[PDB]
C-alpha cells in the first residue's frame, strides 16, 4: 500500500511498518519504496562530482549533490566541492600527521566508527594493487593495519559478515552457510530470496544492536544493492550532519566488489584492476567528505574484507556420482564444501557411514576428504548447529564438489571462488583501522575476523555481549579505549600428595620389572617428588583449573603433572626437552611395565586388567619414556598416573610425535616446553564435557576414553635464547589431535610415519585458547609477559602455510 510519500524522508533511519511505504536504505529489496522514493531519494542528475562550472551555481534540488555557496551548511555537497570550488586538496594527497586526540566539532559526544567492509578482498590486493589504490594505501601506512585477516570456516559471504557483526562462530551464531536447511523450522535458507529476512535465522547480537540496547545511535548498516556507491557515501556524510540527538555514531558501507568481479575474472585477471581503482576511488571520496565536514581526525575508520578469492573453474570439479551409486537418495550442498544429507527421512535405507567409507580415499588425487561433522578439525569450529549436515567434505583449494556432472552444466561460468578451510592463503582478507583511537604507523600481526566485534564495542564504549573473541587480545590496536582485563580466577585448589600406600595395596594387574633395586641418590629423589626440577619443567606456573574437580600436583625428575582423581588421568603434563636432550628406546625388559604409585590411592588410578580385557584399546604416556634425563629417571614414566587409553591406530601417531618430533622441535627452537593431556568433547561443541557427557570408557572399567590429545608447545621468540632461560616474548605452536581408532583420515597411513604423521598433525593445529575452551584450564598464569601479550599468544594459530 505504497501510495504516502518519501518527502523530506529519504534514507530515514528507523523504518516505518508495513502497510505504510517506507524510505530506508533497504526499502528496494522488499519491493515496498514508497513511489516518489526513486525521484527524491536517488537523484543522479549531473553526477558524484563537481567541476569549475558548478562553483557559486544556485542550489537546484534534482541535482545528485551540490556545488551552490549553501552545500556545506546543508551537509549535501560533492565530495569534492571544496577541491574543485575552495582550492582545497584532496585527503590522499595530504601528508600523514599522527592524530593524537579526537579533534572533533562542538556536539561530538565520542568519535564516530565508520566500518568500510569489501565483498572478496583479498589480503595480497593491499601488496599487488598498491599501485592503483593510493587511498586504501594511505589509509594502510598510516594507521595500523595486519598483514592479513583470518576469516572464519566457511570462508563465505553471510557466515564471515555475520560474525565481523556478532563476535561469534558460524555455528554459534546460526549462518553456517550461504545456503542452509533447518530440519526443525522445516525450513531452507538461500543468499538469494526473500527466507534470508526471516529473523530466526540470526542468533546471537550484532553491534547494531549492542549500540541501540545501550543508548548509541546506529546508521542501518545494510544497504539495497541497487543504490549506488556514491549515493551510499552521500548518505553516509548526510547523516553525519545530523544534529547531536538524531545523529548515529555507527555507519557501515559495504562493497559488492571485488568479489563480483573475482568470481567471473579470477583472484588476478586482469579485469581486477578497475574494481581495485574503484573502491579506492570510493575510500577517496568518504575521506574526501569526512575532511569537508572537519571530521577526518575524528572519526575512526575500518577497512575490511570478509574473506579472499581463490582460482576455481569448472574442469576442477569431483563428482559424487563418480564414487556412490545411490547419488539420488542424497542432497548435496555443493561447491567449494560439501555438505550431505538424505533426500528423504522417510528412506530408512540411507547410511552415513557407508557414504563416508564409499568417499574416503577411493582415487590417488582424490581433492576432498569426507568428514563426520565431530571429526573435523577442532579449530574450524564447525559442528555444534543442527543446521550443519552430519557429512562434510573439506575441499581442496582450487577445487569444487558437485553431485552429477549435470548440476555443474545445466543448474566455463566462473574463474573465482571462495569457502576453502580458512587457514588457506587466498582466502585470508584484510583488516586497516585508521583515526585518533588506532595507532599510528603500526602493523600487528595476522589475527581473526572473530576478535574484532570486542574492539568496535570498545571503539564505541559499549559492552560487547557474550562472544569469542578473545577481550584484550587486540588491544595492542588501541591507542587509547583499551579494556584491561584480567585473569581468571582458579577454582579447584590442587593436593601435593606424599607417599601415602605401600605398593601390595595394589590390585591393578600391572607388573613392572623394577624389583632389580645411598643417601647420595636417595636424597636426590626426595627432592625430585617434592618439585626441585620443577623450574625447568613448569615454566610459565602451574595452569589453572577453572571448574571445580579432585586433583593433585605430582611432581618428577623429568615432568610435572595436574593428575586428575575424577578422570584418572592427568589433565595436563609439563615437560621442558632441551636442544642439548638425548632421545633413548624404550628398554626390552620394560616394554609392559606399568607401575603403581604410592602417592595416589588404588580407587583413584587405572588398572591394567581393563586394558587387557579390552580388545580394542591399548594405552600411552603423556610424558614419553623416550625422554627420560636417566634410566633411573626413566621409571617415572611408567607410573600408572601418567598412562591414558589409546587406540592401536592412534598409538601410531603418539609414538611418532614423541620419539621423533618432539627432539625435532627442541633442536629447531632452541629447547621447548611441551604441555600435553586429554581432551573430552562428545557432543562436539567445543567446551570441556562433564563426567555425565562422556560416551565411551574402557571396557568394564569407569576410564573415561578422551576424544582427541592436546599439546602446547612454547619456546623463546628470540631462538638465541634457550627456552628454559627466556627473557622476552614467548612463541606457540600448539595442536587438537583427534583420537580415533583408525587412520582413514590419512590415506598415506600404510606408509611410514615419516610419510603422514606430521601432516595430520598440522592439519590438526590450534590455538592455546581453543584447548582452554576444551579443557577449562588456563595456562600461561606467570610469566615476565603483559597480559595483553599473553592473550595475543593464545590466540595465535600457526597456519604451516607459506608466506603471504
Ligand atoms: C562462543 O560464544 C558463545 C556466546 O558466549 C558461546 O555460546 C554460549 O554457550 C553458553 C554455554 O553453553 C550457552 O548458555 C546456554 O543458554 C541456553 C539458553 O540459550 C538461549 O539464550 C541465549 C541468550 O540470549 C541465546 O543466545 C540462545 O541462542 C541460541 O539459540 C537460538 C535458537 O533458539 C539461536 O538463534 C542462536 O543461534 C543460538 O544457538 C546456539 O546455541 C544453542 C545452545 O544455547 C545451540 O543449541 C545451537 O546449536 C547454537 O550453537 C538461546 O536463545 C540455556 O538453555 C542453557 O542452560 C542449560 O544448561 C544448564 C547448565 O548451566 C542447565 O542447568 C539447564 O538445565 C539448561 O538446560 C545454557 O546456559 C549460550 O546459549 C551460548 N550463546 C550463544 C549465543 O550461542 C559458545 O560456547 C562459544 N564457543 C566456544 C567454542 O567457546
Ligand atoms: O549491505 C550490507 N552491509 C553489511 C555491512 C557489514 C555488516 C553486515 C552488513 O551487507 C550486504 C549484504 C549482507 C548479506 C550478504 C550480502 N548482502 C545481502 C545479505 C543480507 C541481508 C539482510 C537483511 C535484512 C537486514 N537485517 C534485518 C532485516 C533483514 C535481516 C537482517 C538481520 O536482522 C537482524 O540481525 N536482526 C535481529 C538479529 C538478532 C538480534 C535481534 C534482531
Ligand atoms: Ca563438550
Ligand atoms: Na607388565
Ligand atoms: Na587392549
Ligand atoms: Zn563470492
Amino acid at each position: 500500500a505504497t501510495s504516502g510519500s518519501c518527502k523530506g524522508r529519504c534514507f530515514e533511519l528507523q523504518e516505518v511498518g508495513p502497510p505504510d511505504c517506507r524510505c530506508d536504505n533497504l526499502c528496494k529489496s522488499y519491493s515496498s519504496c514508497c513511489h516518489d522514493f526513486d525521484e527524491l531519494c536517488l537523484k543522479t542528475a549531473r553526477g558524484w562530482e563537481c567541476t569549475k562550472d558548478r562553483c557559486g551555481e544556485v542550489r537546484n534540488e534534482e541535482n545528485a549533490c551540490h556545488c551552490s555557496e549553501d552545500c556545506l551548511s546543508r551537509g549535501d555537497c560533492c565530495t569534492n566541492y571544496q577541491v574543485v570550488c575552495k582550492g582545497e586538496s584532496h585527503w590522499v594527497d595530504d601528508d600523514c600527521e599522527e592524530i593524537k586526540v579526537p579533534e572533533c566539532p562542538a556536539g561530538f559526544v565520542r568519535p564516530p566508527l565508520i566500518i568500510f567492509s569489501v565483498d572478496g578482498f583479498r589480503a595480497s590486493y593491499m601488496k599487488k594493487g598498491s599501485k592503483v589504490m593510493p587511498n586504501i594505501e594511505k589509509l594502510r601506512s598510516c594507521g595500523t593495519h595486519a598483514p592479513y585477516m583470518r576469516p572464519v570456516y566457511p570462508t563465505k559471504t553471510f557466515p564471515n559478515l555475520y560474525t565481523l557483526a556478532t563476535g561469534l562462530y558460524p555455528e554459534s551464531h546460526g549462518i553456517v552457510g550461504n545456503s542452509m536447511y533447518d530440519p526443525v523450522f522445516d525450513a531452507s535458507f538461500h543468499l538469494r530470496g526473500r527466507e534470508k529476512f526471516n529473523h530466526r535465522w540470526w542468533g546471537g547480537q550484532p553491534l547494531w544492536i549492542t549500540a541501540t540496547k545501550q543508548g548509541v545511535r546506529a546508521g542501518t548498516f545494510f544497504w539495497s544493492v541497487s543504490i549506488p556507491h556514491e549515493r551510499r557515501i552521500l548518505t553516509i556524510l548526510q547523516w553525519l550532519s545530523l544534529p547531536d540527538n538524531e545523529r548515529p555514531s555507527v555507519y557501515a558501507f559495504y562493497s559488492e566488489q571485488p568479489d563480483f568481479s573475482g568470481h567471473k575474472y579470477g583472484p588476478f585477471g586482469p579485469e581486477m584492476t578497475n574494481p581495485l581503482r574503484e573502491i579506492d576511488k570510493t575510500v577517496g571520496q568518504l575521506m574526501d567528505g569526512l575532511k569537508q565536514l572537519r571530521l577526518h581526525r575524528c572519526v575512526n575508520v575500518i577497512f575490511v574484507g570478509d574473506h579472499g578469492m581463490e582460482d576455481v573453474t569448472c574442469d576442477r570439479t569431483e563428482f559424487l556420482s563418480n564414487y556412490l551409486t545411490n547419488v539420488d537418495d542424497i542432497t548435496l550442498v555443493p561447491g567449494t564444501l560439501g555438505r550431505i544429507r538424505a533426500k528423504s527421512i522417510n528412506n530408512s535405507k540411507y547410511d552415513p557411514k557407508t557414504i563416508i567409507a564409499a568417499l574416503t580415499c577411493k582415487k590417488p588425487d582424490q581433492h576432498f576428504k569426507p568428514y563426520m561433522k565431530q571429526h573435523l578439525p577442532k579449530r574450524l569450529h564447525y559442528a555444534n548447529n543442527r543446521r550443519i549436515e552430519d557429512i562434510h567434505l573439506l575441499v581442496d583449494r582450487r577445487w569444487h564438489v558437485a553431485r552429477k556432472p549435470l548440476d555443474v552444466y545445466k543448474k566455463c561460468f566462473f574463474q573465482g571462488d571462495h569457502g576453502f578451510d580458512n587457514k588457506v592463503n587466498s582466502m585470508q582478507t584484510v583488516f586497516v583501522g585508521y583515526g585518533p583511537t588506532f595507532k599510528y604507523r603500526t602493523k600487528v600481526p595476522p589475527f581473526e575476523n572473530i576478535e574484532l566485534y570486542n574492539v568496535m564495542c570498545d571503539l564505541l564504549g559499549l559492552k560487547p555481549a557474550p562472544n569469542n573473541g578473545t577481550h584484550g587480545s587486540l588491544n595492542h590496536l588501541l591507542r587509547t579505549n583499551t579494556f584491561r582485563p584480567t585473569m581468571p580466577d582458579e577454582v579447584s585448589r590442587p593436593n601435593y600428595p606424599g607417599i601415602m600406600y605401600l605398593q601390595s595395596e595394589f590390585d591393578l594387574g600391572c607388573t613392572c620389572d623394577d624389583k632389580v633395586e645411598n643417601k647420595l641418590e636417595e636424597l636426590n629423589k626426595r627432592l625430585h617428588t617434592k618439585g626441585s626440577t620443577k623450574e625447568r619443567h613448569l615454566l610459565y606456573g602451574r595452569p589453572a583449573v577453572l571448574y571445580r574437580t579432585s586433583y593433585d600436583i605430582l611432581y618428577h625428575t623429568d615432568f610435572e603433572s595436574g593428575y586428575s582423581e575424577i578422570f584418572l588421568m592427568p589433565l595436563w603434563t609439563s615437560y621442558t626437552i632441551s636442544k642439548q636432550a638425548e632421545v633413548s628406546s624404550i628398554p626390552e625388559h620394560l616394554t609392559n611395565c606399568v607401575r603403581p604409585d604410592v602417592r595416589v590411592s588404588p580407587g583413584f588410578s587405572q588398572n591394567c586388567l581393563a586394558y587387557k580385557n579390552d580388545k580394542q584399546m591399548s594405552y600411552g604416556f603423556l610424558f614419553p619414556p623416550y625422554l627420560s634425563s636417566s634410566p633411573e629417571a626413566k621409571y617415572d614414566a611408567f607410573l600408572v598416573t601418567n598412562m591414558v587409553p589409546m587406540y592401536p591406530a592412534f598409538k601410531r601417531v603418539w609414538a611418532y610425535f614423541q620419539r621423533v618430533l618432539v627432539k625435532k622441535y627442541a633442536s629447531e627452537r632452541n629447547g621447548v616446553n611441551v604441555i600435553s593431556g586429554p581432551i573430552f568433547d562428545y557432543n562436539y561443541d567445543g567446551l570441556r564435557d562433564t563426567e555425565d557427557e562422556i560416551k565411551q570408557y574402557v571396557e568394564g572399567s569407569s576410564i573415561p576414553v578422551p576424544t582427541h590429545y592436546y599439546s602446547i608447545i612454547t619456546s623463546c621468540l628470540d631462538f638465541t635464547q634457550p627456552a628454559d632461560k627466556c627473557d622476552g616474548p614467548l612463541s606457540v605452536s600448539s595442536f587438537i589431535l583427534p583420537h580415533r581408532p583408525d587412520n582413514d583420515e590419512s590415506c598415506n597411513s600404510s606408509e611410514d610415519e615419516s610419510k603422514w604423521v606430521e601432516e595430520l598433525m598440522k592439519m590438526h593445529t590450534a590455538r592455546v585458547r581453543d584447548i582452554e575452551h576444551l579443557t577449562g584450564l588456563d595456562f600461561y598464569r606467570k610469566t615476565s609477559r603483559s597480559y595483553s601479550e599473553i592473550l595475543t599468544l593464545k590466540t595465535y594459530l600457526h597456519t604451516y602455510e607459506s608466506e603471504i
